[PDB]
């Protein structure tokens, strides 16, 4: 018998989803992590102290590294102890944020399609998710891209009331690949300031922005530092999704409440992973300048792979939406229980290729508007994408 | 402002407890080496690319398979790795899953005092009402003071159960007392849980650390209890790697699913390389469970020696130790020292003053037992200080130097 708070929250999209099938579904990198990330974990393993309890809110060496890296991005001095919290992934950071800040009866605005945990997390806190969809614009004629999706500022305004506690922002966006523009962020900022709401900004894909786009942090916009929690992830930054380390960065008067959730929930994150992650950070922080920096080299490597996926999807009559950022690409499926779920089962069984139906990232009323869209992951090794080529070449 | 569910829960004893020349017998920080193979296995896992990516949400398959094998032997029943186990971020996370998945606002949860400090705020964050009952000492055998001289009154316990009781939290072996609950004590608890149809959440992280004359009994193995108990263990304790932060909840499928629902909506998955390495460590020791060199046997054997040394050290200065049946903490009554605390003028309990004094004057820290007590219980336990002995010989040598030079 569940507690009331988790009523109806037991179904989970990922819980629902053959070894000759090429999996382009889940965000499971099969490229290697950088060699030094692995080496540093090995080194921490052999130090006895690095196997025992560390500082609860974050390993001192790690919060110092994050302080120094993010202080450069933000152009401010970030207090490593008071303005940072290390949690169990971005998931954990998100949970800390909602649990510590959002009351039963609060409204939380979510942009659709949304990364799927946003909705049940808001609901577990007894809050009301208030949905607004991203919508299409006329294309430049040439190609379909993430930047051809935006939101209507007037519709957004109408979502804000005196019940609104916060808006959840995700840039670069999953599943669309949208890198939100400065002007878009400014509309969100104006409304958070005018209504005095929080912004929770999920920026795990922050390094993964392609040619002609720039990651901009809403927390750097005038008046936003004081009302924003910005979230990062080791799993994305260093392609080690299995390390489950993320962080929240923001003002002390907000971070302390995340800290209260953490000390009362899981308390401490793993010492060896955090020690190794601190060293991985120092290596790359010292060479941000250079194309060898993993912050530089990975987006560069992935852009090639993105462009590859777009050719392959085109090659078979699937209309790709070229992503500004991240490592997912959506394809419209229409020119070949919701449509995209049926299509994905059909493509698995008959083409030996798997993907994720976009309707999984949509509230019930929005699903008809997105149900002909399917998402593919390209943070894959050359050999994996060749196996995918084979499947596409052989499709007809 | 904070969310309402966390009002007044921002204070934390461990945060409150913050110098290189101080000998630290306070926090449960092991400075013995963990087993060599535990460290080896994490290194091995680090170099496998796959073991650095997402694994199964509710627990890495090899880990839960190892857990089901080991606990199947202990429970003498088949344990389902997927449906009857949930791997969480430490025993903390397991406790959190349990209370968050199973306990409603207005529910009562019975807690035994002193209690591992997190029990109280976890119950309050869920909007539930902690109902406290103290452990009470009884006359000693004359020669020694032990954990076994502490117990609860069964009639007092009974009176805490009402139609509003959702659960009782059991911690055995007990922190901070070191008490190993007897079959008869567990039987009293089981009787009431069955009579009122309540849950039992049983924190058994120290399950392997039981000393001569005592045996770890799992309440969930008693008649009627399997269907109503969540039993919690921890890698930090099992393998002396407190920094790995992996624990597990074991119980019936209809209860574990609720815990699994909290986890999927909170942090989701635990780290892959730690879980992979831990599985291997378990196999290495599962396969030699009958042998002295099994870590499950050698660690309590090694700790029993250290415990006895600590008892002697505390005695030499006039501290009155409570010899623990289990775990790696020891409590001493400090009141026969009548210490020079005259002018530390706060409204803090005696034991916190004593510890501050001991740290400054004697260069030795410990933990005040009142940190493990609710407001009304503090005066009944405030002359008691907790010392940790999961320590290497050289650390206890340093401690011994201080005790010898004490007067
Ligand atoms: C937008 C978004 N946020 C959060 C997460 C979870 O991050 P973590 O693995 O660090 O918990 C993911 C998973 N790839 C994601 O796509
Ligand atoms: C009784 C008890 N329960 C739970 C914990 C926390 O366990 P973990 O470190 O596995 O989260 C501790 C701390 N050692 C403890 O003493
Ligand atoms: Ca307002
Ligand atoms: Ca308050
Ligand atoms: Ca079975
Ligand atoms: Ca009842």
């Amino acid at each position: 018998a569940n507690a009331k708070r988790i009523e109806g929250l037991d179904s989970n999209v990922w819980v629902e989803f053959d070894p000759s099938v090429v999996n382009l579904g889940q965000g499971f990198p099969d490229i290697s992590p950088p060699s030094y990330v692995k080496e540093e974990l090995s080194k921490a393993a052999f130090i006895d102290n690095m196997n025992q309890y560390t500082r609860g809110f974050g390993h001192p060496a790690l919060v110092k590294a994050l302080s120094c890296l993010y202080g450069k991005i933000y152009q401010r001095q970030i207090d490593p102890n008071e303005e940072i919290l290390v949690a169990v992934g971005a998931y954990g950071s998100l949970f800390n944020s909602i649990q510590g800040l959002v009351d039963p009866g609060d409204e939380v605005i979510i942009m659709v399609p949304f990364y799927d945990c946003y909705e049940p997390m808001v609901r577990m806190a007894g809050a009301v998710p208030v949905f607004i969809p991203l919508r299409s614009k006329p294309t430049d004629g040439m190609k379909w891209t993430s930047s051809d999706w935006t939101f209507d500022p007037r519709e957004l305004e109408s979502k804000f009331s005196s019940k609104t506690k916060a808006i959840i922002l995700n840039t670069p966006h999953n599943p669309l690949g949208k890198v939100y523009t400065r002007q878009e962020l400014q509309v969100i900022a104006d409304l958070c300031v005018k209504h005095d709401t929080l912004c929770i900004s999920d920026e795990v894909y922050e390094w993964l922005v392609y040619t002609g786009h720039t990651h901009v942090k809403i927390a750097t916009l005038p008046g936003m530092w004081e009302r924003t929690i910005t979230i990062g992830s080791a799993g994305k930054t260093f392609s080690v999704t299995g390390w489950k380390l993320g962080w929240s960065i923001g003002p002390a008067h907000l971070i302390k409440h995340l800290q209260t959730v953490q000390q009362n929930s899981f308390y401490t994150c793993a010492t060896p992973l955090q020690a190794a992650l601190a060293e991985a950070f120092w290596i790359d922080i010292k060479r941000m300048d250079d194309p060898e920096c993993y912050f530089n080299s990975l987006p560069k490597e992935l852009e090639v792979k993105r462009d590859r996926m777009v050719r392959l999807l085109n090659s078979v009559g699937l209309k790709p939406i070229v992503p500004d950022g991240g490592y997912f690409i959506i394809a419209d499926v229409s020119s070949l229980e919701p449509y995209d779920y049926k299509f994905v089962k059909w493509m698995t069984k008959h083409k030996k290729l798997t993907a994720i139906p976009v309707s999984a990232f949509c509230d019930s009323k929005s699903k008809p508007h997105f149900e002909k869209l399917v998402r593919f992951c390209f943070i894959k090794k050359d050999s994996t994408l060749d196996a995918a080529e084979e499947i596409f070449r052989a499709w007809n």
